[PDB]
């Protein structure tokens, strides 16, 4: 229930030509609360913008955030935001979509994509430019797997939802999708029995906890749509599929659909192992 809370420095992607400034705004609700240090970082080569960026933290400062700049270029700007994560120490990456394509909104980008496979901490991609505060904040998660791998991504994504919540002063969601009849009811009487234990212990009302039937890919952002969800927080695939495909299909999918911002999660052994990459360069 304190997992926003026990993120001490947040890395903010700011960008140079937009008309929207929103990784910021998220970044300055957050520390407004949980008094995060923010480290605001620029990821180009070119302009010295070293003099906007000290009058941008000047006044920050003076409304009462801890504030650190920079501006850097290595490689690509995924690799740069990656590697200011790692020389800060950020326990979270603020960074705002803007789409490529007009005319195909909610896709991400390929840049934006591998800041997501390969970031090793939390990323909250901003989508909406709508409020947090006093929106509906919504957790996407699978009752129907309580091993240990997804009890521990679960608590994770509930913990950041419900953390969220409480320093948006916004209420907090569920979404629960799961894809002889005497058998068939016997097995789902059973799942039932589990979603009941899931809502006692997390303390959920049944309007608060959405239990589908479905795909959920198709299910997650018909939920987020209709509840109008500011932020969801979801977690990638346990376990990788082939070839490094750490992300998974419905995650894939929910990211490149969604209109709410997104806070997405990775499993504690996936973490570890990309700290392990971002450390080699
Ligand atoms: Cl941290
Ligand atoms: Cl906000
Ligand atoms: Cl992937």
């Amino acid at each position: 229930s304190n997992a926003m809370q026990a993120i001490r420095s947040i890395l903010v992607v700011i960008e140079p030509d937009q008309l929207e400034g929103l990784a910021l705004k998220r970044a300055q609700l957050i520390a407004g609360v949980t008094q995060s240090h923010l480290h605001l970082l620029v990821c180009e080569k070119r302009r010295d913008h070293s003099a906007a960026l000290n009058d941008l933290a000047q006044e920050l400062r003076e409304e009462g955030y801890s504030v650190s700049t920079n501006q850097a270029w290595k490689d690509s700007l995924h690799q740069t935001i990656i590697a200011e994560q790692q020389a800060e120490g950020c326990g979270l990456i603020i960074k705002q979509h803007f789409p490529d394509n007009p005319l195909k909104k909610a896709i991400l980008t390929p840049d934006d994509w591998k800041l997501l496979r390969f970031a090793p901490c939390p990323v909250l991609m901003t989508k909406t430019a709508r409020p947090w505060t006093g929106g509906k904040i919504l957790a996407a998660v699978d009752v129907g797997n309580n091993d240990g791998e997804h009890r521990s991504l679960h608590a994770g994504i509930i913990s950041h939802a419900y953390d969220i919540a409480g320093l948006a002063k916004a209420t907090l969601h569920v979404i629960s999708a799961h894809p002889t009849f005497q058998l068939s009811e016997t097995i789902e009487a059973r799942y039932r029995e589990a979603c009941r234990t899931f809502q006692a212990e997390y303390g959920f009302s049944d309007e608060q906890l959405h239990i589908e039937e479905g795909p959920a890919d198709v299910l997650i952002p018909r939920t987020a749509q209709k509840l109008d969800a500011v932020v969801t927080v979801i977690g990638t695939v346990a376990r990788t599929g082939l070839s490094g495909a750490l992300i998974g299909n419905t995650a894939e999918v929910v990211l490149d659909t969604l209109e709410s911002d997104v806070l997405v999660l990775k499993p504690d052994d996936i973490i570890a192992h990309l700290e392990e990459l971002a450390s080699k360069e």
